[PDB]
């Protein structure tokens, strides 16, 4: 691979799908396409059908027990898991998206990001036989307590999350990076439903302004999402302009 | 719209999005690729960009008190809104995805499936205009802890959530509808790795297995997400097996 663009920290990425062409919506458009198009992030996919040797194709298995669904063959999908694990070359972490994960929050999102190699495995039907998580899988991660109808989107969320840490994908070191609630942001037009964008924002005071965003992401963070507050050792600063927010609505 | 397929409680989508080709990740694959097919789910999608009357169709607009990023312009999207809006009819509920929504879950995918109508708006570069958000989003919702380039990814997750709870679209009342993490699962072959499947599940004894299963659901809730057990009113089986499950880890 070549380009001009610095890529110290670039991120290679495997995917075990049988639906690779869902990873289009991340490779071919916006910040994670131009990644992709820059060589800052490389996502690799093989999909289990390819290692079926059946006249089918057969990628689903019964259950041990019953029950109504099906599982992952597990033959097809080992030896896609192994394929991958033999590109990647050392170092690879392999991760399997579920809702019995870890708890994905930007915190692990910067922890998942210093890998420089990742193989995500993503499960369809009913999931994957437990001795594969067991032989195969280093870490299990969830974006969230829902169930969705495969681990694809899981990890195109995943792909996306990381790749924003990684240096030159950007155009970070957010607001969110502070663990609060975002701002309020105005555009044009100064007044629109007849709602007027707040004098501060037109002041030109630049201290004033950061002020006046940090109170309103500390008053947004309370009273939306109070629990996220807990988790913080707030600044001297921080701890004045909440108070006057708190006084303020009270 | 003509088809054999029982679609009562059918669910029509509105997307505003300035990337709609991310959702062919999820119209044109998989179950959510055949309730599309079918007439239970529609997609619907409108671009931003389609409502600018620039030379260079312009969507991103300079945010009031300088900050490094820009915001969505209003003028576009606002627009592309409206059109949504007037598609759709009386009785959708328009959502925007975001950071600063309500953290969705399993019981809040079954709220937001009780609507017929939605529409989903994707914010991409620092956001949109908050008074945007006043006059014309319902409800703001987020998918997790964390930060992506756009908001394709969250809405596309909440399609594939909702899309579950579509009659007809799966082949539900699932087994993280009880609040509980999944037991493992098990296929071909008996032995991997040396690793045997549980005698019990092929026992064939139908109630000793249903009884494992809810055991394993209530040690792996109990060893990696303890706080949805709170969350709980377990009934007297669940307490005495999670008790056994307890007893047996000690
Ligand atoms: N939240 C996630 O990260 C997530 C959600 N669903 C996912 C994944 C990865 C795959 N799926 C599908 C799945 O696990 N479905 C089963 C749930 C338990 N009962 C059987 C269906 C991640
Ligand atoms: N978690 C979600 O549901 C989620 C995450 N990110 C999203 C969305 C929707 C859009 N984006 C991008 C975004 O909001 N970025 C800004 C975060 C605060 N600072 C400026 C960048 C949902």
């Amino acid at each position: 691979s070549s380009g001009l663009v610095p890529r110290g920290s670039h991120m290679w990425i495997g995917v075990i799908s049988l639906f690779p062409e869902m990873f289009k919506a991340i490779t071919e458009f916006g910040v994670t396409g131009r990644a992709v198009k820059h060589n800052l992030l490389k996502v690799e996919c093989w999909n289990p059908r390819d290692f079926t040797f059946d006249k089918h194709k057969t990628v689903d298995d019964r259950p041990y027990g019953g029950g109504p669904g099906m599982l992952m063959m597990v033959q097809p999908l080992r030896d896609a898991i192994h394929t991958a694990k033999a590109a990647a070359g050392e170092g690879a972490k392999v991760i399997y998206l579920s809702p019995q994960g870890r708890k994905l929050d930007q915190g692990g999102v910067t922890e998942l990001a210093q890998n420089q190699k990742l193989i995500l495995v993503c499960g369809r039907y009913e999931g994957i036989d437990e001795r594969l998580i067991q032989t195969e899988i280093d870490e299990e991660w969830s974006i969230g307590d829902y169930v969705l109808t495969g681990g694809e989107l899981p990890a195109m969320t995943l792909i996306d999350a990381v790749a924003r840490f990684i240096p030159g994908v950007l155009g970070e070191e957010d607001s969110f990076a502070d663990g609060l609630l975002d701002c309020p942001h105005y555009t044009r037009p100064e007044v629109l439903e007849g709602l007027t964008v707040p004098p501060v924002l037109m002041s030109g005071h630049h201290e004033e302004i950061r002020k006046w965003r940090l109170k309103q992401s500390l008053q947004r963070t309370w009273l939306r999402r109070p629990e996220l507050l807990e988790g913080l050792a707030l600044t001297d600063e921080q701890r004045k302009l909440l108070k006057e927010a708190q006084a303020e609505h009270n």
